[PDB]
DNA sequence: CTTGTTATCCGCTCACAATTCCACACTAATTACGAGCCGGAAGCATAAAGTGTAAAGCCTTTTTTGCCTAAAATGTGATCTAGATCACATTTATTGCG
């Protein structure tokens, strides 16, 4: 129900906001890889290998960083490790 | 003097255990719990057309039974001729020999 010319304008500016945020979150999911292996000692030999253990650990950190609020009393080193041990 | 290829050396990843049967005896650790949720099935009686089972109800055919009796098979024993029986004693005829 939109013009083929203007419909592109809506999406072209969405790739700008998601890009400035994506690259900005690539620095938090790289310097915090030490916390993933830290709590990865509670689910070692059980049924899944260690190589596939930090798999659900890295995906969890990338989820918490997105739903994180710097304007909140709780820090990140505690709020992020919540979704990690959940995956 | 500097440069190259080549030879020797090392540590490394790599490929690589072969005399031949059986018997007896023995053996395993670990991820926080509780409340709420949807799940399968506990096997419940239901009910129907459909199916295949299970009583025994008179017919017909087979098979054992008891039957009757007309006609054929079956002892009676004392006398009497045609038959049989043993053992191993002595007499007889067979083919040749000389």
């Amino acid at each position: 129900g939109l013009t083929i010319e203007q419909v592109k304008d809506i999406n072209r500016r969405m790739s700008i906001g998601e890009a400035k945020a994506r690259r900005a979150k690539k620095e938090m999911v790289e310097a915090n890889l030490r916390l993933v292996i830290s709590i990865a000692k509670k689910y070692t030999n059980r049924g899944l290998q260690f190589l596939d253990l930090i798999q659900e650990g890295n995906i969890g950190l990338m989820k918490a960083v997105d739903k994180f609020e710097y304007r909140r009393g709780y820090k990140f080193s505690t709020y992020a490790t919540w979704w990690i041990r959940q995956a």
